[PDB]
DNA sequence: ACGCC
């Protein structure tokens, strides 16, 4: 599943930085 | 930013 925040895979949005 | 993993 794929991060939101960013689009890349693995982590979640909340812990995200972009 | 939110949700999930
Ligand atoms: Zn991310």
């Amino acid at each position: 599943v794929k991060c939101f925040n960013c689009g890349k895979e693995g982590h979640i949005a909340r812990n995200c930085r972009a």
